[PDB]
């Protein structure tokens, strides 16, 4: 079957690149998302600049440049990072930003497919004495890096971070409103970041830092047994540096297998505790996986691999951007499904400067990135539409409200490749509704108190 790189070339509309307008929007996303995971995950307040230039008017080629102050990239890792598409998606053991498996490499591939300039990289790891520079292409036939230029320059006191520029076919007039909306919505749940955006018309927007409070980062965990299939077991075995016995393999390579549990799993699966794991047959792997799926006594997938926005930042962002009369939020306790942890957070903003409409403004997030297209098909949209807001104190048919929901997990379920809608998985839908109801009860209280005070002034004051 086809490699991911070859599947993308044939089916770019399934990977976020159906046309030049979406190509331009998706490239901006990939760059900003890499810069955020290079900063806040490592304790650094993100300082990020985004520029888009029209470089060829008739052919509509645009150059996209994103600069950050993150941890940088060891020079020997650069060529593969941007110029070699992996043969598969690796098992997720830590929460990260992004929907697409190819990541920034899809923008690089699209660039080399349709025009002639190389991508431009400048990077400096923490404490580096040099900034390392590169001009690079991916070989569209071979799936390997081509180093066009490679250099370095003396660094300055305290500097670290990365600059990436990519030249692509685009369509700014079509993409414009959705690119502005992408950046706005990122800023709402990232009030500790600072952004500068210069667009192709020369317009500049400044999005200032509002706080220095950064949420606890996600941590790497070992895989949970309910999450691994036969091929993933094989990958884990082949990766071992040491000659583990099956027993040693169970306790050291997985979540929720202590000494006693391992003994039980081994008996149930008809396996020898002291047999070397590199010698496990195909039949023996099948029994292991079937034992995993049947075993009823594992701890829930650990939430150590996840990272929340937090009630305090959600509320701060909603207040500063919308200037509402009221705002409230909830970060729920962790759940789990199919061997992976998940958490839902929700928020509402009401009144004030928010526009009068007949429906709420709905904001959707997944592992800290906004979802922009395909909103009417999303489970979050369904849950919000189905709630009866009259039960929660909203009285007119016309009102001023923003609602947001964030889902985080090491396995986000999407409906269709190339659409930005979260699937209607029962366990997740139920928890999103529980969360929205928790926040809506806080609104019901606000509104009941407000109406009491208005009635009191009307009836008791001269
Ligand atoms: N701005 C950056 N700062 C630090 N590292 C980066 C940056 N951009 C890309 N990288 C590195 O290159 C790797 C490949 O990027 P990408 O193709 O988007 O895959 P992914 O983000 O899913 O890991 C990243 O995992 C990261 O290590
Ligand atoms: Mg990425």
């Amino acid at each position: 079957s086809l490699s991911p790189a070859e599947f993308f070339k044939r089916n770019p509309e399934l990977a976020g690149f159906p046309n030049p307008a979406r190509a331009l929007y998706q490239t901006v996303r990939e760059l900003i998302e890499n810069s955020l995971d290079a900063t806040d995950v490592h304790g650094i307040l993100p300082n990020i600049k985004i520029t888009i230039d029209l470089i060829d008017d008739a052919r509509q080629i645009y150059k996209v440049n994103v600069v950050d102050n993150g941890i940088g990239i060891p020079p020997q890792e650069v060529p593969n990072a941007f110029g070699r598409v992996l043969y598969s998606s690796k098992y997720v053991n830590r929460q990260t930003r992004g929907m697409y498996g190819l990541g920034v490499k899809a923008a690089v591939l699209y660039s080399q497919m349709h025009q002639d300039k190389p991508i431009e990289i400048e990077t400096s790891p923490v404490n580096s004495k040099r900034i390392y520079t590169f001009k690079l292409k991916i070989d569209i036939n071979k799936n390997e890096p081509i180093i066009v230029e490679r250099g370095s320059v003396e660094n300055t006191r305290g500097f670290h971070g990365t600059s990436v520029a990519i030249s692509i076919p685009g369509d700014w007039p079509k993409a414009k409103s959705r690119i502005y909306e992408y950046i706005k919505r990122t800023y709402i749940i990232t009030p500790y970041a600072e952004f500068i955006f210069k667009d192709p018309e020369g317009n500049v927007t400044y999005y200032p830092r509002l706080t220095n409070k950064i949420p606890k980062p996600p941590q790497e965990v070992k895989p949970h047994p309910y999450g691994v299939d036969r091929e993933e077991i094989k990958i884990l075995i082949n990766n071992l540096k040491r000659d583990y016995t099956i027993k040693e393999f169970l306790v050291n390579e997985f979540q929720s297998i202590g000494d006693t549990t391992a003994d039980k799993i081994l008996e149930l699966a008809g396996l020898k505790p002291n047999k070397k794991v590199k010698n496990l047959t195909e039949e023996e792997i099948t029994r292991l996986v079937e034992t995993f799926k049947k075993y009823e006594d594992f701890r829930s997938p650990s939430a150590d691999s996840l990272s929340v926005i937090g009630e305090d930042l959600i509320e701060l962002g909603l207040k500063k951007i919308f200037n509402p009369d009221f705002a409230a939020s909830i970060t729920r306790k962790p759940k789990a499904y199919q061997g992976h942890p998940f958490i839902v957070e929700a928020g509402v903003a009401f009144g004030g400067s928010i526009p009068v409409g007949e429906e709420p403004i709905v904001l959707r997030y997944a592992n800290k990135i906004p979802l922009i297209y395909d909103e009417k098909s999303d489970v979050i949209w369904k849950v919000v539409e189905e709630l009866d807001w009259k039960r929660y104190g909203i009285e007119s048919d016309q009102y001023q409200m923003v609602v947001m929901v964030h889902l985080c997990s090491t396995k986000i379920p999407y409906k269709s490749a190339g659409k930005e809608s979260i699937a209607e998985v029962e366990d997740i839908e139920k928890e999103i509704k529980n969360a929205l109801m928790e926040v809506a009860r806080k609104l019901k209280q606000y509104l009941s108190e407000k109406r009491k005070e208005q009635e009191a002034k009307k009836k008791l004051l001269a």
